[PDB]
Protein backbone atom coordinates (compact mmCIF):
# COMPACT_ATOMS: atom_id res chain seq x y z
CA UNK A 1 0.00 0.00 0.00
CA UNK A 2 1.39 3.36 -1.31
CA UNK A 3 0.63 7.30 -1.63
CA UNK A 4 -0.46 8.38 -5.51
CA UNK A 5 -0.35 11.37 -4.74
CA UNK A 6 -0.61 14.34 -1.53
CA UNK A 7 -2.47 17.47 -1.82
CA UNK A 8 -3.50 20.24 0.69
CA UNK A 9 -5.60 23.44 0.33
CA UNK A 10 -5.30 26.31 2.99
CA UNK A 11 -9.29 26.54 3.99
CA UNK A 12 -8.85 29.35 6.24
CA UNK A 13 -7.20 31.59 9.18
CA UNK A 14 -7.68 29.83 12.88
CA UNK A 15 -9.17 31.77 15.35
CA UNK A 16 -6.88 33.60 17.89
CA UNK A 17 -6.87 32.06 21.78
CA UNK A 18 -4.90 29.72 24.67
CA UNK A 19 -7.72 27.07 23.56
CA UNK A 20 -8.23 25.02 20.02
CA UNK A 21 -11.94 25.56 18.99
CA UNK A 22 -10.90 23.64 15.45
CA UNK A 23 -9.91 20.13 14.70
CA UNK A 24 -11.41 18.95 18.20
CA UNK A 25 -11.45 14.94 18.81
CA UNK A 26 -15.35 15.09 19.68
CA UNK A 27 -16.20 16.88 16.67
CA UNK A 28 -18.80 14.56 14.50
CA UNK A 29 -18.26 15.56 12.23
CA UNK A 30 -16.19 18.23 10.76
CA UNK A 31 -15.52 16.95 7.09
CA UNK A 32 -17.96 14.85 4.92
CA UNK A 33 -18.69 13.72 1.60
CA UNK A 34 -22.17 13.14 0.33
CA UNK A 35 -22.57 12.78 -2.96
CA UNK A 36 -20.12 14.73 -5.45
CA UNK A 37 -19.39 17.29 -2.84
CA UNK A 38 -17.19 18.03 0.18
CA UNK A 39 -18.44 19.75 3.18
CA UNK A 40 -16.31 21.14 5.98
CA UNK A 41 -16.63 23.66 8.61
CA UNK A 42 -15.20 25.70 11.01
CA UNK A 43 -14.64 29.00 13.05
CA UNK A 44 -13.42 31.77 11.87
CA UNK A 45 -12.98 35.33 13.23
CA UNK A 46 -15.78 37.94 13.01
CA UNK A 47 -14.80 41.67 12.09
CA UNK A 48 -15.01 42.34 15.61
CA UNK A 49 -11.94 40.79 16.07
CA UNK A 50 -10.76 38.49 18.76
CA UNK A 51 -13.30 36.61 20.81
CA UNK A 52 -15.85 36.75 17.94
CA UNK A 53 -16.27 33.81 15.68
CA UNK A 54 -18.35 33.27 13.06
CA UNK A 55 -19.48 29.42 11.84
CA UNK A 56 -18.29 28.97 8.12
CA UNK A 57 -19.18 26.26 5.84
CA UNK A 58 -17.37 25.22 3.07
CA UNK A 59 -18.06 23.46 0.32
CA UNK A 60 -16.17 21.16 -2.87
CA UNK A 61 -16.66 19.44 -5.72
CA UNK A 62 -14.60 16.19 -5.45
CA UNK A 63 -16.05 14.00 -8.36
CA UNK A 64 -15.07 13.25 -11.14
CA UNK A 65 -12.62 16.08 -10.94
CA UNK A 66 -11.85 18.28 -7.77
CA UNK A 67 -12.89 22.11 -7.75
CA UNK A 68 -12.31 24.59 -5.56
CA UNK A 69 -13.50 25.32 -2.10
CA UNK A 70 -16.18 27.93 -1.96
CA UNK A 71 -17.56 29.44 1.53
CA UNK A 72 -20.45 30.81 3.08
CA UNK A 73 -19.93 32.45 6.40
CA UNK A 74 -23.37 32.33 9.37
CA UNK A 75 -23.09 36.25 10.10
CA UNK A 76 -26.19 36.02 12.21
CA UNK A 77 -24.57 34.30 15.41
CA UNK A 78 -21.17 35.07 17.14
CA UNK A 79 -19.41 32.49 19.26
CA UNK A 80 -17.74 34.12 21.92
CA UNK A 81 -16.52 31.40 24.59
CA UNK A 82 -13.05 30.94 24.77
CA UNK A 83 -13.32 26.97 25.36
CA UNK A 84 -12.05 24.37 23.85
CA UNK A 85 -15.32 22.32 24.17
CA UNK A 86 -17.47 24.28 22.13
CA UNK A 87 -17.11 23.24 18.78
CA UNK A 88 -18.82 22.31 15.37
CA UNK A 89 -20.40 19.16 14.27
CA UNK A 90 -22.36 18.44 11.31
CA UNK A 91 -24.38 15.91 10.06
CA UNK A 92 -25.91 15.69 6.66
CA UNK A 93 -29.22 13.73 6.39
CA UNK A 94 -31.06 11.74 3.01
CA UNK A 95 -33.15 14.50 2.24
CA UNK A 96 -30.19 16.32 1.42
CA UNK A 97 -30.79 18.87 4.35
CA UNK A 98 -27.02 20.08 6.80
CA UNK A 99 -27.31 20.25 10.17
CA UNK A 100 -24.91 21.80 12.47
CA UNK A 101 -25.11 22.01 15.89
CA UNK A 102 -22.05 24.03 18.30
CA UNK A 103 -21.06 26.42 20.45
CA UNK A 104 -21.75 24.35 23.81
CA UNK A 105 -20.35 24.10 27.06
CA UNK A 106 -23.15 23.04 30.11
CA UNK A 107 -25.81 25.38 28.09
CA UNK A 108 -28.82 24.93 26.08
CA UNK A 109 -28.70 23.48 22.46
CA UNK A 110 -27.62 25.58 19.67
CA UNK A 111 -28.74 23.95 16.24
CA UNK A 112 -30.10 25.20 12.77
CA UNK A 113 -30.77 23.19 9.39
CA UNK A 114 -30.59 24.10 5.78
CA UNK A 115 -34.00 25.34 4.51
CA UNK A 116 -33.76 22.71 1.60
CA UNK A 117 -31.76 19.77 0.94
CA UNK A 118 -29.22 21.12 -0.72
CA UNK A 119 -26.61 18.39 -0.67
CA UNK A 120 -28.79 16.23 -2.75
CA UNK A 121 -30.51 19.55 -4.81
CA UNK A 122 -27.23 21.20 -5.09
CA UNK A 123 -28.01 24.82 -5.20
CA UNK A 124 -25.46 27.11 -7.79
CA UNK A 125 -25.05 29.86 -5.16
CA UNK A 126 -23.58 28.98 -1.92
CA UNK A 127 -24.38 31.77 0.20
CA UNK A 128 -25.69 32.38 4.11
CA UNK A 129 -29.67 32.64 2.92
CA UNK A 130 -29.69 28.64 2.72
CA UNK A 131 -29.93 27.73 6.30
CA UNK A 132 -32.64 28.74 8.54
CA UNK A 133 -32.12 30.35 11.99
CA UNK A 134 -30.17 28.95 15.33
CA UNK A 135 -32.88 27.37 17.37
CA UNK A 136 -32.60 25.58 21.06
CA UNK A 137 -34.61 22.52 20.29
CA UNK A 138 -35.36 20.05 17.93
CA UNK A 139 -38.71 20.10 16.35
CA UNK A 140 -40.84 17.20 17.27
CA UNK A 141 -39.26 16.17 20.09
CA UNK A 142 -38.58 16.92 23.71
CA UNK A 143 -36.07 17.96 26.25
CA UNK A 144 -34.16 18.39 28.28
CA UNK A 145 -32.02 20.24 25.87
CA UNK A 146 -30.00 21.75 28.94
CA UNK A 147 -27.02 21.53 29.95
CA UNK A 148 -25.48 20.07 26.55
CA UNK A 149 -22.04 19.34 25.71
CA UNK A 150 -20.73 17.18 23.06
CA UNK A 151 -23.05 16.92 19.88
CA UNK A 152 -22.25 14.30 17.59
CA UNK A 153 -24.45 13.35 14.59
CA UNK A 154 -24.77 9.54 12.99
CA UNK A 155 -26.49 8.97 9.58
CA UNK A 156 -28.38 5.50 9.58
CA UNK A 157 -28.83 3.51 6.38
CA UNK A 158 -32.68 4.79 5.55
CA UNK A 159 -31.35 8.08 5.69
CA UNK A 160 -32.49 9.64 8.99
CA UNK A 161 -29.49 11.13 11.55
CA UNK A 162 -29.34 10.64 14.57
CA UNK A 163 -27.95 13.40 17.33
CA UNK A 164 -26.26 11.98 20.67
CA UNK A 165 -25.14 14.75 23.62
CA UNK A 166 -24.41 14.72 27.27
CA UNK A 167 -26.76 16.46 29.57
CA UNK A 168 -25.16 17.26 32.99
CA UNK A 169 -21.69 18.27 33.87
CA UNK A 170 -18.68 16.32 33.77
CA UNK A 171 -18.43 14.31 37.28
CA UNK A 172 -22.46 13.97 36.79
CA UNK A 173 -24.37 13.42 33.82
CA UNK A 174 -26.53 11.15 31.24
CA UNK A 175 -26.46 10.82 27.82
CA UNK A 176 -28.93 11.25 25.42
CA UNK A 177 -30.26 9.99 21.54
CA UNK A 178 -32.39 11.67 19.27
CA UNK A 179 -33.27 10.83 15.81
CA UNK A 180 -33.89 12.86 12.60
CA UNK A 181 -36.55 11.66 10.21
CA UNK A 182 -36.02 12.27 6.48
CA UNK A 183 -39.49 11.39 5.68
CA UNK A 184 -41.03 13.70 8.09
CA UNK A 185 -38.69 16.30 8.77
CA UNK A 186 -39.24 16.11 12.23
CA UNK A 187 -36.93 15.01 15.31
CA UNK A 188 -37.82 12.18 17.70
CA UNK A 189 -37.26 11.23 21.26
CA UNK A 190 -35.27 7.98 22.18
CA UNK A 191 -34.71 9.11 25.80
CA UNK A 192 -31.66 8.73 27.84
CA UNK A 193 -29.67 5.73 26.77
CA UNK A 194 -26.63 5.63 29.81
CA UNK A 195 -27.50 7.11 32.99
CA UNK A 196 -24.49 8.53 35.08
CA UNK A 197 -24.11 7.12 39.06
CA UNK A 198 -22.42 10.75 40.52
CA UNK A 199 -19.91 10.21 37.49
CA UNK A 200 -20.39 10.09 33.46
CA UNK A 201 -19.76 8.28 30.39
CA UNK A 202 -17.52 9.91 27.84
CA UNK A 203 -18.40 7.89 24.52
CA UNK A 204 -15.51 7.50 21.68
CA UNK A 205 -17.95 8.10 19.45
CA UNK A 206 -20.79 6.75 17.02
CA UNK A 207 -20.18 3.52 14.72
CA UNK A 208 -22.94 2.25 11.99
CA UNK A 209 -22.90 -0.64 10.14
CA UNK A 210 -25.56 -3.15 8.65
CA UNK A 211 -27.86 -1.60 10.88
CA UNK A 212 -25.82 -2.00 14.12
CA UNK A 213 -24.92 0.81 16.22
CA UNK A 214 -21.72 0.54 18.28
CA UNK A 215 -20.10 2.98 20.45
CA UNK A 216 -17.61 2.48 23.83
CA UNK A 217 -16.87 4.86 26.36
CA UNK A 218 -15.02 5.21 29.83
CA UNK A 219 -15.79 6.51 32.99
CA UNK A 220 -15.22 9.78 34.47
CA UNK A 221 -15.93 9.97 38.67
CA UNK A 222 -14.99 13.69 39.00
CA UNK A 223 -14.02 17.11 36.72
CA UNK A 224 -10.13 15.89 36.87
CA UNK A 225 -9.39 14.22 34.36
CA UNK A 226 -7.34 11.25 36.19
CA UNK A 227 -10.46 9.87 37.30
CA UNK A 228 -11.47 7.99 34.14
CA UNK A 229 -11.63 4.17 34.41
CA UNK A 230 -12.58 1.27 32.20
CA UNK A 231 -13.36 1.02 28.58
CA UNK A 232 -16.85 -0.53 28.03
CA UNK A 233 -18.34 -1.42 24.96
CA UNK A 234 -22.41 -1.79 23.92
CA UNK A 235 -24.36 -2.16 20.50
CA UNK A 236 -27.67 -1.74 19.52
CA UNK A 237 -29.72 -3.28 16.76
CA UNK A 238 -32.59 -0.92 16.67
CA UNK A 239 -30.58 2.84 16.17
CA UNK A 240 -30.12 2.89 20.00
CA UNK A 241 -33.48 1.71 21.91
CA UNK A 242 -32.38 -1.78 22.86
CA UNK A 243 -28.65 -2.17 23.58
CA UNK A 244 -26.80 -5.03 23.91
CA UNK A 245 -23.32 -6.03 25.27
CA UNK A 246 -20.44 -7.83 23.92
CA UNK A 247 -21.68 -11.64 24.92
CA UNK A 248 -24.89 -10.18 22.95
CA UNK A 249 -26.86 -10.02 26.66
CA UNK A 250 -29.77 -7.21 26.33
CA UNK A 251 -28.80 -4.50 28.64
CA UNK A 252 -31.80 -2.10 30.85
CA UNK A 253 -32.53 0.90 29.28
CA UNK A 254 -30.74 3.79 30.28
CA UNK A 255 -27.33 1.63 30.60
CA UNK A 256 -26.45 2.35 33.95
CA UNK A 257 -22.25 3.62 34.26
CA UNK A 258 -22.44 1.26 37.71
CA UNK A 259 -23.65 -1.65 35.16
CA UNK A 260 -20.23 -3.65 35.09
CA UNK A 261 -22.04 -5.77 32.22
CA UNK A 262 -20.40 -4.03 29.25
CA UNK A 263 -16.78 -3.76 30.76
CA UNK A 264 -14.58 -5.10 28.77
CA UNK A 265 -11.17 -4.22 29.99
CA UNK A 266 -10.14 -3.05 33.54
CA UNK A 267 -8.31 0.51 33.23
CA UNK A 268 -7.89 1.59 36.90
CA UNK A 269 -8.37 5.66 37.75
CA UNK A 270 -4.50 7.26 37.32
CA UNK A 271 -3.63 5.32 34.41
CA UNK A 272 -3.24 8.57 31.99
CA UNK A 273 -6.30 7.54 30.06
CA UNK A 274 -8.14 10.25 28.18
CA UNK A 275 -11.88 10.17 27.15
CA UNK A 276 -12.86 10.73 24.02
CA UNK A 277 -10.24 9.59 22.16
CA UNK A 278 -11.77 7.23 19.04
CA UNK A 279 -13.30 4.31 17.96
CA UNK A 280 -14.33 2.40 14.22
CA UNK A 281 -16.53 -0.47 12.70
CA UNK A 282 -14.99 -1.96 10.13
CA UNK A 283 -16.44 -3.03 6.71
CA UNK A 284 -15.85 -6.85 7.85
CA UNK A 285 -17.78 -6.06 11.43
CA UNK A 286 -14.44 -5.89 14.09
CA UNK A 287 -14.57 -3.03 16.09
CA UNK A 288 -11.89 -1.11 17.47
CA UNK A 289 -11.12 1.55 19.83
CA UNK A 290 -8.07 3.78 20.03
CA UNK A 291 -7.06 4.95 23.74
CA UNK A 292 -3.60 5.38 25.56
CA UNK A 293 -2.17 4.68 28.95
CA UNK A 294 0.57 4.67 31.12
CA UNK A 295 0.05 1.11 32.35
CA UNK A 296 2.77 -0.80 30.63
CA UNK A 297 5.55 1.68 31.87
CA UNK A 298 5.71 4.07 28.70
CA UNK A 299 3.02 6.33 27.65
CA UNK A 300 1.45 4.70 24.46
CA UNK A 301 -1.41 4.49 22.38
CA UNK A 302 -3.58 1.29 22.72
CA UNK A 303 -5.84 -0.47 20.27
CA UNK A 304 -8.66 -2.49 21.58
CA UNK A 305 -10.16 -5.28 19.24
CA UNK A 306 -13.35 -7.13 19.44
CA UNK A 307 -13.06 -9.74 17.45
CA UNK A 308 -15.32 -12.01 14.77
CA UNK A 309 -15.31 -14.22 17.44
CA UNK A 310 -16.25 -12.16 20.53
CA UNK A 311 -12.72 -11.74 21.53
CA UNK A 312 -11.27 -8.46 22.93
CA UNK A 313 -7.36 -8.01 22.35
CA UNK A 314 -5.78 -5.22 23.56
CA UNK A 315 -1.98 -4.19 21.64
CA UNK A 316 0.09 -0.88 22.10
CA UNK A 317 0.99 1.02 18.92
CA UNK A 318 4.26 1.39 19.07
CA UNK A 319 5.47 1.64 15.53
CA UNK A 320 9.41 3.04 15.22
CA UNK A 321 9.59 7.35 16.08
CA UNK A 322 6.11 7.51 17.54
CA UNK A 323 6.14 9.56 20.62
CA UNK A 324 3.67 8.06 23.12
CA UNK A 325 1.13 10.58 24.42
CA UNK A 326 0.60 11.62 27.69
CA UNK A 327 -3.67 12.31 28.86
CA UNK A 328 -3.38 15.84 27.89
CA UNK A 329 -2.06 15.41 24.69
CA UNK A 330 -4.06 15.49 21.03
CA UNK A 331 -6.10 13.04 20.10
CA UNK A 332 -6.10 10.74 17.20
CA UNK A 333 -8.64 8.43 15.59
CA UNK A 334 -8.59 5.48 13.28
CA UNK A 335 -10.14 5.00 9.87
CA UNK A 336 -10.73 1.98 7.64
CA UNK A 337 -10.61 1.54 4.05
CA UNK A 338 -13.97 -0.29 2.17
CA UNK A 339 -12.60 -4.20 1.89
CA UNK A 340 -12.03 -4.17 6.03
CA UNK A 341 -8.26 -4.93 5.60
CA UNK A 342 -6.61 -2.39 6.22
CA UNK A 343 -6.68 -0.11 9.29
CA UNK A 344 -5.19 3.42 9.19
CA UNK A 345 -3.96 5.35 12.67
CA UNK A 346 -4.32 9.13 12.28
CA UNK A 347 -2.25 9.70 15.59
CA UNK A 348 -0.70 13.47 16.19
CA UNK A 349 2.74 12.94 17.86
CA UNK A 350 3.09 15.03 20.71
CA UNK A 351 6.50 15.83 20.29
CA UNK A 352 7.03 16.38 16.54
CA UNK A 353 3.59 18.53 16.34
CA UNK A 354 3.05 16.59 13.56
CA UNK A 355 0.38 14.14 12.54
CA UNK A 356 1.23 10.73 11.73
CA UNK A 357 -0.53 8.36 9.37
CA UNK A 358 0.11 4.56 10.39
CA UNK A 359 -1.57 1.32 8.84
CA UNK A 360 -1.74 -2.31 9.66
CA UNK A 361 -3.60 -5.02 7.95
CA UNK A 362 -6.08 -7.43 9.13
CA UNK A 363 -3.63 -10.20 7.45
CA UNK A 364 -1.33 -9.54 10.47
CA UNK A 365 -3.70 -9.22 12.88
CA UNK A 366 -3.13 -5.24 12.74
CA UNK A 367 0.16 -5.67 14.52
CA UNK A 368 2.21 -4.66 11.61
CA UNK A 369 2.13 -0.74 12.11
CA UNK A 370 3.77 1.12 9.15
CA UNK A 371 4.45 4.67 8.63
CA UNK A 372 2.71 6.15 5.57
CA UNK A 373 3.05 9.80 5.68
CA UNK A 374 3.02 12.96 7.82
CA UNK A 375 1.03 15.76 8.05
CA UNK A 376 3.98 18.53 9.19
CA UNK A 377 2.97 21.27 11.27
CA UNK A 378 -0.27 20.43 13.63
CA UNK A 379 -1.17 21.28 16.55
CA UNK A 380 -4.63 19.53 16.13
CA UNK A 381 -6.95 16.47 16.89
CA UNK A 382 -7.39 14.88 13.25
CA UNK A 383 -10.87 15.00 11.52
CA UNK A 384 -11.34 12.68 8.64
CA UNK A 385 -13.70 12.20 5.82
CA UNK A 386 -14.98 8.26 6.12
CA UNK A 387 -17.42 8.53 3.23
CA UNK A 388 -14.79 9.57 0.52
CA UNK A 389 -12.00 7.58 1.45
CA UNK A 390 -14.82 4.41 1.27
CA UNK A 391 -16.01 5.70 -1.92
CA UNK A 392 -13.03 7.19 -3.60
CA UNK A 393 -9.76 5.61 -1.58
CA UNK A 394 -8.79 9.12 -0.54
CA UNK A 395 -7.72 9.70 2.88
CA UNK A 396 -9.14 13.53 3.42
CA UNK A 397 -7.85 15.24 6.85
CA UNK A 398 -9.01 18.19 8.40
CA UNK A 399 -5.91 19.93 10.43
CA UNK A 400 -4.92 22.90 12.23
CA UNK A 401 -1.86 24.04 12.32
CA UNK A 402 1.01 24.85 15.01
CA UNK A 403 2.39 28.28 15.31
CA UNK A 404 0.73 31.41 15.97
CA UNK A 405 -1.51 33.84 15.00
CA UNK A 406 -2.53 34.69 12.22
CA UNK A 407 0.04 32.27 10.88
CA UNK A 408 -1.47 29.50 11.87
CA UNK A 409 -4.07 28.26 9.14
CA UNK A 410 -6.62 25.19 8.94
CA UNK A 411 -6.08 22.83 5.88
CA UNK A 412 -7.86 19.96 4.43
CA UNK A 413 -5.03 17.25 2.78
CA UNK A 414 -5.91 14.34 0.81
CA UNK A 415 -3.66 11.51 0.59
CA UNK A 416 -4.73 9.27 -2.85
CA UNK A 417 -3.71 6.14 -1.71
CA UNK A 418 -3.62 3.16 -4.16
CA UNK A 419 -6.20 0.59 -2.63
C1 LIG B 1 -18.87 -11.39 28.73
O1 LIG B 1 -17.93 -10.49 28.14
C2 LIG B 1 -16.81 -10.24 29.00
C3 LIG B 1 -15.98 -9.17 28.33
O2 LIG B 1 -15.34 -9.64 27.16
C4 LIG B 1 -16.04 -11.52 29.26
O3 LIG B 1 -15.03 -11.24 30.23
C5 LIG B 1 -13.72 -11.55 29.77
O4 LIG B 1 -13.51 -12.96 29.74
C6 LIG B 1 -12.21 -13.30 29.23
C7 LIG B 1 -12.18 -14.80 29.06
O5 LIG B 1 -13.00 -15.45 30.01
C8 LIG B 1 -11.14 -12.78 30.18
O6 LIG B 1 -9.89 -13.03 29.55
C9 LIG B 1 -8.92 -13.52 30.49
O7 LIG B 1 -8.45 -12.48 31.37
C10 LIG B 1 -7.47 -12.97 32.32
C11 LIG B 1 -7.19 -11.91 33.38
O8 LIG B 1 -7.89 -10.73 33.07
C12 LIG B 1 -7.41 -9.68 33.93
O9 LIG B 1 -6.85 -8.62 33.17
C13 LIG B 1 -7.79 -7.97 32.27
C14 LIG B 1 -7.02 -6.96 31.47
O10 LIG B 1 -6.59 -6.00 32.40
C15 LIG B 1 -5.24 -6.29 32.78
O11 LIG B 1 -4.39 -5.37 32.16
C16 LIG B 1 -4.77 -3.97 32.38
C17 LIG B 1 -3.74 -3.12 31.65
O12 LIG B 1 -3.96 -3.24 30.26
C18 LIG B 1 -4.82 -3.64 33.90
O13 LIG B 1 -5.48 -2.39 34.07
C19 LIG B 1 -5.54 -4.74 34.77
O14 LIG B 1 -5.33 -4.50 36.18
C20 LIG B 1 -5.17 -6.20 34.33
O15 LIG B 1 -3.85 -6.49 34.83
C21 LIG B 1 -8.89 -7.31 33.10
O16 LIG B 1 -9.81 -6.66 32.22
C22 LIG B 1 -9.61 -8.37 33.99
O17 LIG B 1 -10.54 -7.70 34.83
C23 LIG B 1 -11.76 -8.46 34.95
O18 LIG B 1 -11.62 -9.48 35.93
C24 LIG B 1 -11.35 -9.02 37.29
C25 LIG B 1 -11.19 -10.26 38.17
O19 LIG B 1 -10.25 -11.13 37.54
C26 LIG B 1 -12.46 -8.04 37.77
O20 LIG B 1 -12.12 -7.51 39.05
C27 LIG B 1 -12.65 -6.89 36.72
O21 LIG B 1 -13.66 -5.94 37.13
C28 LIG B 1 -12.90 -7.47 35.31
O22 LIG B 1 -14.18 -8.13 35.35
C29 LIG B 1 -8.59 -9.20 34.82
O23 LIG B 1 -8.14 -8.36 35.89
C30 LIG B 1 -6.22 -13.41 31.52
O24 LIG B 1 -5.20 -13.83 32.41
C31 LIG B 1 -6.62 -14.54 30.56
O25 LIG B 1 -5.49 -14.98 29.82
C32 LIG B 1 -5.50 -16.43 29.76
O26 LIG B 1 -6.26 -16.86 28.65
C33 LIG B 1 -5.83 -16.37 27.36
C34 LIG B 1 -6.77 -17.00 26.33
O27 LIG B 1 -7.34 -15.95 25.55
C35 LIG B 1 -4.33 -16.69 27.10
O28 LIG B 1 -3.87 -15.97 25.96
C36 LIG B 1 -3.45 -16.34 28.33
O29 LIG B 1 -2.09 -16.73 28.11
C37 LIG B 1 -4.04 -16.91 29.64
O30 LIG B 1 -3.94 -18.35 29.58
C38 LIG B 1 -7.78 -14.11 29.64
O31 LIG B 1 -7.27 -13.13 28.73
C39 LIG B 1 -11.30 -11.28 30.40
O32 LIG B 1 -10.46 -10.84 31.47
C40 LIG B 1 -12.74 -10.90 30.74
N1 LIG B 1 -12.90 -9.45 30.73
C41 LIG B 1 -13.58 -8.79 31.67
C42 LIG B 1 -13.62 -7.30 31.52
O33 LIG B 1 -14.15 -9.37 32.59
C43 LIG B 1 -16.96 -12.61 29.80
O34 LIG B 1 -16.25 -13.85 29.83
C44 LIG B 1 -18.22 -12.75 28.94
N2 LIG B 1 -19.16 -13.67 29.55
C45 LIG B 1 -19.89 -14.55 28.85
C46 LIG B 1 -20.83 -15.41 29.65
O35 LIG B 1 -19.79 -14.66 27.63
C1 LIG C 1 -9.52 16.01 29.34
C2 LIG C 1 -10.63 16.94 28.86
O1 LIG C 1 -11.84 16.20 28.98
C3 LIG C 1 -13.00 16.88 28.53
O2 LIG C 1 -13.22 18.00 29.35
C4 LIG C 1 -12.85 17.28 27.08
O3 LIG C 1 -12.73 16.11 26.29
C5 LIG C 1 -11.60 18.13 26.87
O4 LIG C 1 -11.47 18.43 25.49
C6 LIG C 1 -10.39 17.38 27.41
O5 LIG C 1 -9.27 18.25 27.35
CA1 LIG D 1 -19.50 8.48 13.60
NA1 LIG E 1 -18.98 12.62 40.60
Amino acid sequence: LTVKSTKQWTIGTDVQGSERLNGVSYQEDALITYGDYQYVTFYETAPAGYLNHFVKVGRRRVSPSVGDWEFLTLDDYTQKTMDGHNMISMGISGDGKIHLSFDHHDVPINYRISKNGIAKDVPSKWTSDLFDPVVHELVGSQGPYSPLTYPRFEPLGNGDLLLEFRIGQSGSGDSYIHRYSASTGKWQAYGMYIQGDDNNAYINGLDYLDGKLYTSWTVRETPNADTNHGVYFAYSNDDGKTWFNTNDTKLTKPISTSDDSTLIWDIPQNSRMVNQEGQLIDTKGRFHILMRDLLSGEHQYQHYLRKADGTWTKNAINPAGLNGPDLYDPRGKLAGDASGEYLFGILPDPVKQSTGIYVATASKDFKDWKSLAEIPNTSTEPLFDKTRLHESGILSVFVRQAGGFPDRKLQVWDFELDL
